[PDB]
């Protein structure tokens, strides 16, 4: 079930945090390839980028008419910026769990702030890694070390990258944010209502569910069809608590292919005809559509990055199945 | 008899407790409050606790001061203000967000508010058994399915508290950092140059050494002898890497008791006669002094916090055998 890499073709596989996984540089980034357009059917990418602090951007001022963007950092910290039309610029500095969503059409770049940041983008549709072979060099990374101490636009298009060489990346942030009155680590954010807007979702303060079904899931969504629109697919991160005793763990099967990475506890999954395997930090379990699976917290609180292909994957199933709720914690009693 | 225990125990053993074990839990309001690591079970070297709070628009603590115990705050998860002043120093304040650090001597006067809705503190405090403190002025905590937080003068100078009142968290904050003229998250962090001064360290950006004797291990020290002086401690973070095929994991017995939190990744720990354990996110392993051990990480990159009463535990030998390194990463070739 354990792969050093993605593999080629769609099948179950979980794939350890910082395996090679195909993994390329430019300059100081290192790129891996946790999910691949041949590992998931061309239904997404989901990448993992370390790298040091910078004092330029990380990438130049870009659109993709094509593929929705998401940044979710894991640790450390990086400036995103976006723009949608003639919509106002919008600007905020993530930190560990925030979230920033970037549909299609919408100009934005990004610049790494702390020493050991990771940055995960969740590309939909997938196959979207190409372009970072291109731009990328093989890395070897023998010691498997987070990052390594230390006709071109024509090109890009390609690839889909439409490059925004008059964006101007705004220059007025403060505590984390510009324009100023927007919200940012200082109370609620909501998804945007209308489809091809950017938002961003500090950690903790989105909206969420609360699924008392198989044991206490948290459901915090960053993505629904709203957003997607014929994108077709759904984002968020599920808390969970252990499965009681009184709880048969459930056996789930959907119709397109979802993964989830682990960003905090101990997640025990079990995929096909495959011996059940523990994840820890950043490892990511990929399961193919049609494939039945299991899974549950053997820590006392897990929460994870899922994603999933389809309008009605697990993270909406138990959604509908739940209730709104506001807190990050759930219930101190069954 | 058994390794992983729920609650730390009432003398000198080797043991693992997980995260969000029930630990003697108790709540203050909102807060709720996890003994790891006590006096009793470290024969009062130290203790290691966690506090796991929402957003607060008040103060967590009205500023006060320790005469005979030196606070150590670490920052987990979410995000939180601390404050301090030693003397006639100016008064310091920073936001710490995930891995971050702050450091309050003996007769340094401080306060804490919490900003995230799932910010969880560590706290390492020097000597063990303070925590009387919190059992006494908290209540008892069941929490039956081990819910991160529950969802919604004179006197205490005994268990060495000192209010002082004419102290006024300053409100001049921007960027995270007050007064204006500090490095908070945008350069290097020095340890304090002598003891008796507070003092912070963003993550990734203060001392780091690179131990190359076992597989990479680096070494972010957060509290040497210059700082702890009669203390007799040290505190640091130590990120490693897989332990090389031609290597052989050494084995360590220290004369003072050690312990350590995972933060990012897998340890295996093997204690005394114990079961190799391997701990995730949050978990604790803890070891007397004079009890042998092995440690090694399972995943390619692993960070732990790190304490050891003495002068001279785990880090500061990694730290000695080892070079002054300026990266979070360690080499990409052995
Ligand atoms: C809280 O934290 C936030 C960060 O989160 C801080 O925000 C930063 O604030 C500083 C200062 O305000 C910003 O830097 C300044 O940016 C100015 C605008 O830059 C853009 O326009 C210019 C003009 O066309 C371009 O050249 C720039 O391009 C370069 O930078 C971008 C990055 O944005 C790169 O992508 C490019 O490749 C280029 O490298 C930008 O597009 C900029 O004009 C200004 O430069 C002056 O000042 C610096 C030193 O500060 C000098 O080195 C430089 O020579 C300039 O000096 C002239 O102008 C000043 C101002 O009038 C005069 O005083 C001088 O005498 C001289 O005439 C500088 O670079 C920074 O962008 C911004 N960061 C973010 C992310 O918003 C907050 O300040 C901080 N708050 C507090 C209180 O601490
Ligand atoms: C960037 O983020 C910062 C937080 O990290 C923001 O700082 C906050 O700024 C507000 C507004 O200036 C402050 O609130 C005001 O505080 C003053 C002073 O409070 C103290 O003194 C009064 C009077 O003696 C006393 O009653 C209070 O208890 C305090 O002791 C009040 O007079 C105002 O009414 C108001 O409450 C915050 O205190 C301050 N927070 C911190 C932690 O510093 C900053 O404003 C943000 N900057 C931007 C541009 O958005
Ligand atoms: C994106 O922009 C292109 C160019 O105008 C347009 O043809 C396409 O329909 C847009 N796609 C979306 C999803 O808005
Ligand atoms: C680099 O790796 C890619 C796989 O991501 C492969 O297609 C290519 O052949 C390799 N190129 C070189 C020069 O090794
Ligand atoms: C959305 O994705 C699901 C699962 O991959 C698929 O069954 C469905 O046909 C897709 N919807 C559309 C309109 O393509
Ligand atoms: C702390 O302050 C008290 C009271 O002034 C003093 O007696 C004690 O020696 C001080 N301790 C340290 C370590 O500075
Ligand atoms: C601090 O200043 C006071 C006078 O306000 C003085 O009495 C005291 O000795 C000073 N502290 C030190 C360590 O010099
Ligand atoms: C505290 O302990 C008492 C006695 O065991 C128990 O009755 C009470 O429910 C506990 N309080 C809480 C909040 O768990
Ligand atoms: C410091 O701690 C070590 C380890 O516990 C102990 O052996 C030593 O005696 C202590 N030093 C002093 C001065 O007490
Ligand atoms: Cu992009
Ligand atoms: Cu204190």
């Amino acid at each position: 079930l354990i792969v050093e890499d993605a593999p080629d073709h769609v099948r179950p596989y979980v794939i350890r945090h910082y395996s090679h996984a195909r993994a390329v540089t430019v300059d100081t980034q290192l790129y891996r390839f946790y999910v691949t357009g041949p590992s998931s059917g061309y239904a997404f990418t989901l990448m993992g980028t370390n790298a040091p602090h910078s004092d330029a951007l990380g990438v130049l001022p870009h659109i993709h008419q094509k593929h929705y963007e998401n940044f979710y950092c894991n640790k450390g910290s990086f400036q995103l910026w976006a723009q949608s039309g003639n919509e106002t610029q919008q600007t905020r500095v993530l930190s560990s769990g925030d979230y920033g969503s970037v549909p299609r059409n919408v100009t934005h770049t990004f610049q790494i702030q702390d020493p050991d940041t990771e940055m995960t983008g969740v590309i939909v549709p997938g196959g979207f890694e190409d372009l970072f072979y291109y731009l990328g060099t093989n890395a070897t990374d023998t010691t498997h070390t987070p990052y390594i101490p230390s006709s071109t636009i024509s090109t890009l298009q390609s690839f889909d990258v439409y490059a925004e060489l008059s964006f101007t990346p705004r220059t007025d942030t403060v505590n984390g944010t510009a324009p100023a009155n927007t919200v940012w680590h200082t109370g609620a954010n909501a998804l945007a209502s209308t489809a091809g807007d950017p938002y961003f979702i500090a950690n903790g303060w989105g909206p969420k569910y609360l699924n008392s079904q198989y044991g206490y899931q948290i459901v915090a969504p960053f993505v629904t069809a709203t957003q997607a629109q014929d994108t077709n697919y759904t984002l968020s991160t599920i808390s969970m608590s252990t499965t009681p005793s009184t709880v048969t763990v459930p056996t789930w099967s959907f119709p397109g292919a979802c993964a989830f990475q682990v960003q905090e506890g101990r997640v025990v999954v079990q995929i096909g005809d495959y011996a059940a395997t523990e994840l820890g930090s950043g490892d990511v379990a990929f399961i193919p559509g049609g494939v039945e699976f299991k899974y549950y917290s053997e820590a006392y609180f897990s929460k994870v990055l899922f994603v999933s292909s389809g309008s009605d994957g697990l993270d909406q199933n138990l959604v509908n199945g739940g209730e709104e709720w506001s807190s990050v914690s759930f219930p101190a009693d069954w």
